[PDB]
């Protein structure tokens, strides 16, 4: 299979401006081309895009830019002879400061503090609300590159860390794994639950009102995974029933997120538009996998993050 | 030495419920007593207060329940033969995790979110913006047990730390340990400017107008220290012509923070109300202190943490 060009499709634009991700793949030994939305694609030719276009199906190779491949119709790929990658293995340090932070943020209140400052108010925390990351329990669905990132920080700042997988085997840093039909016993005694699993058929619908049920009241909720993973009116019941004390929420089942959600509205309720990945240097994150599997596809090796 | 009550300044509690503190300490091995702002003490008597009243120097030992003794009149107590003692040691946690959240909250735009998040916008990043704490600078002045908290948890994160000491000597986890004599060169190069000194003769004014010139226009100034080891108009004025880029303040010139303070209305500065080291447990942390100084007292070995 002989690669002769590169198109970068304008949707990589929902991560990183075009030019500077085209700019990145300089003397990669093929031309890197700019792809509008509605351009045709045949023999030869690669296309890395953030989403799916049934255009590409006439290219030889596809690479999401995304580790999240979930929009993409696997089964249609495979019986076009396209073959589809994704990028997992590059959102472990985004993703992990992004939670570690959304932990930090609860502990230490700089979200309540933050609200004071637009009021110039210098409102003093009641005696019970700040407490330390360290000695805390921490619960991390999903142990994969996001779930490891957030693991290690965890550990590194002294909390207690447990988690679930789908084989239930040990990982670092995480002191007890859970099969899938154990989550419940994995969320029990956490202070914070992070989801960081993909979608799937299996995880759509995971977190829902019997989970909310069996997790602390005093515990938050973390989804930087995909929104449908948690059912979204179940999280918005369990917030105003005082069921769970709050979350950080970067996904959701609708995107944008509605101005008129509930999940605005609630103090203890972090809300990010789908960036706890986002980085300033994406484009050149990206770029390792992109020359990576160049090579790989042209010397006849095992592309690396081949998802059909 | 010979102790029989331990009085409880009702002081305690701007960090702590006096009664949670006296409860903590029923094993102590001597009574602990409520005492009101008005009340005398006598031979016998240690009083834990978090603010100096003369009342006390009729007492043998005063036990300070801040790290900061700056607002004490130290060359009194050595006449009226009162011992006093502080209570660094126990914040380093506390403060460690708070500064590594205001630093997380720049790298990861959380704060910006938290602004969009009031006026339920979708607002996304410019590109520049997001980035890792990982393979940033950070130079924390101060290497005592706030900056050891500040620097353990920036190593952990990937930071290249940088730091400043009276003694000059090393430390674990900082890679260049300057002298407060080669400040200039120790900010120049960093992301974050961290200040965890006490406030003294040598400190006051420490950050001023040509420590903001050389600092880089990306920076961020951390206070966690004392306001006045920052001249505060000068910070202001630095803000004002993008001579750094923000700061995460916790201690001010005056506290609290006057409203009309220009401090608060900056984007990328973040007010915290002296809350750096808040904990719903500081009774527990503050009570082990007391302890290790009553078995001290006992045995006729010298006092932790004495100040004179
Ligand atoms: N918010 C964002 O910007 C952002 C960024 C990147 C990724 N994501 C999302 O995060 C997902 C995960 O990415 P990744 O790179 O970490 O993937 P990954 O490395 O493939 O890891 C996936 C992990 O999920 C586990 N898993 C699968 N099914 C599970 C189940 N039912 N219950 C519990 N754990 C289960 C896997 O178990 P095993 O270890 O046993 O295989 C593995 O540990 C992506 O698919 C994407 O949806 C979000
Ligand atoms: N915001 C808050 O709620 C909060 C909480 C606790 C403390 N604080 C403040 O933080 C201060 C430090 O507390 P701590 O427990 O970390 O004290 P510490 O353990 O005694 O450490 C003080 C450190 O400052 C260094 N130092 C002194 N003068 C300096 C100078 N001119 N330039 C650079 N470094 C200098 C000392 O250097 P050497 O090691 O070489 O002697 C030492 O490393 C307290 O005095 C208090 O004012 C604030
Ligand atoms: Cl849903
Ligand atoms: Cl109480
Ligand atoms: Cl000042
Ligand atoms: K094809
Ligand atoms: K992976
Ligand atoms: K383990
Ligand atoms: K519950
Ligand atoms: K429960
Ligand atoms: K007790
Ligand atoms: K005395
Ligand atoms: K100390
Ligand atoms: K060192
Ligand atoms: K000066
Ligand atoms: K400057
Ligand atoms: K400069
Ligand atoms: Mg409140
Ligand atoms: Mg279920
Ligand atoms: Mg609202
Ligand atoms: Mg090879
Ligand atoms: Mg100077
Ligand atoms: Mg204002």
């Amino acid at each position: 299979m002989h690669i002769e060009r590169l198109a970068v499709d304008e949707s990589v634009g929902r991560a990183m401006p075009p030019q500077r991700f085209i700019e990145a793949l300089s003397d990669l030994g093929v031309p890197v081309e700019f792809a509008g939305e509605d351009e045709q694609f045949g023999p030869g030719d690669a296309v890395a895009s953030f989403g799916h276009r049934d255009a590409f199906l006439d290219a030889d190779w596809v690479h999401c830019i995304r580790a999240g491949y979930d929009e993409f119709p696997v089964g249609v790929y495979e019986e076009a002879g396209t073959y589809l990658t994704n990028s997992t293995g590059i959102h472990g340090t985004t993703v992990g400061e992004t939670v570690a932070g959304y932990m930090l943020t609860f502990a230490r209140r700089l979200h309540a503090y933050r609200d004071a400052q637009h009021d110039h108010a210098w409102d003093l925390p009641r005696y019970e609300e700040p407490f330390t990351l360290a000695g805390e329990r921490v619960c991390v669905v999903g142990l994969g590159t996001l779930g490891r990132g957030v693991v290690d920080r965890a550990a590194a700042l002294g909390m207690e860390v447990v988690g679930v997988r789908r084989s239930g085997d040990p990982v670092d840093n995480v002191s007890t794994v859970y099969t899938p039909d154990r989550l419940h016993e994995a969320i029990a005694d956490a202070r914070f639950v992070v989801l960081a699993t993909p979608l799937t058929d299996e995880t759509e619908g995971m977190v829902a009102a019997p989970e909310f049920e069996t997790m602390r009241e005093d515990a938050s909720l973390v989804n930087v995974a995909r929104g449908p993973v948690v059912v979204e009116s179940d999280l918005v019941a369990a917030l105003d029933s005082g069921d769970i004390a709050g979350a950080a929420l970067d996904v959701f089942s609708e995107e944008p997120l509605p101005e008129d959600s509930p999940l605005w509205d609630f103090e203890d309720v972090l809300i990010t538009p789908h960036v706890s990945a986002a980085t300033s240097k994406y484009h050149e994150d990206v770029a390792a996998l992109i020359r990576e599997n160049i090579e790989k596809i042209a010397t006849g090796d095992e592309l690396t993050n081949r998802v059909v």
